[PDB]
């Protein structure tokens, strides 16, 4: 639901998602939120890059998980 997205520049921001949302939908929210186009977003959870095939649940993403955004 509430996700923390951390950039390498030390900025955190938050987005609200559902676990059935797709990765590409997460990226469209980050674009809405922060202006970063989806093809400049690389999102890492654990040490693994999230792929547009999939849903947040597919990665065991939960309330208050942190994802890294690499631009």
């Amino acid at each position: 639901l509430q996700l923390f997205i951390k950039t390498l520049t030390g900025k955190t921001f938050t987005v609200e998602m559902e676990p059935s949302d797709t990765i590409e939908n997460l990226k469209a929210k980050i674009q809405d939120k922060e202006g970063i186009p989806p093809d400049q977003q690389r999102l890492i959870f654990a040490g693994k890059q999230l792929e547009d095939g999939r849903t947040l649940s597919d990665y065991n993403i939960q309330k208050e998980s942190t994802l890294h955004l690499v631009l």
